[PDB]
């Protein structure tokens, strides 16, 4: 995602 991600899902998590 282009805002907050690295791992897989950070924002919807």
């Amino acid at each position: 995602i282009w805002g907050e991600s690295g791992k897989l899902i950070a924002t919807t998590a």
